[PDB]
């Protein structure tokens, strides 16, 4: 499923995606907008063989069961599969304790270099929010 910008900051806040850990809603939808462009069934392959899935990406390798990747532990206790859904439930409790794993909003790649330092409140533009 793919989300609108606004029905996707929606969503966050409502799961309560803003400030929290003092990351406003913008960073959310900035993480998003660049990791998997609100593609709620993005997936992403790496050399390492370990995979990254959904809106935010996550990673295989610490944060889901995949099967597949070798040294992997699974820290969220779930099915990559989950992180697949159009409810975004498993992907933002999952997001929640990555955030607070000692390196905040850095440990998106895509935040880091596309929303790190920018203006993000413009990604909560027009919503009706």
């Amino acid at each position: 499923k793919v989300f609108g910008r606004c029905e996707l900051a929606a969503a966050m806040k409502r799961h309560g995606l803003d400030n929290y850990r003092g990351y406003s809603l913008g960073n959310w939808v900035c993480a998003a907008k660049f990791e998997s462009n609100f593609n709620t069934q993005a997936t992403n392959r790496n050399t390492d063989g370990s995979t990254d899935y959904g809106i935010l990406q996550i990673n295989s390798r610490w944060w889901c069961n995949d099967g597949r990747t070798p040294g992997s532990r699974n820290l969220c206790n779930i099915p990559c599969s989950a992180l697949l859904s159009s409810d975004i439930t498993a992907s933002v409790n999952c997001a929640k304790k990555i955030v607070s794993d000692g390196n905040g909003m850095n440990a998106w790649v895509a935040w880091r270099n596309r929303c790190k330092g920018t203006d993000v409140q413009a990604w909560i533009r027009g919503c009706r929010l």
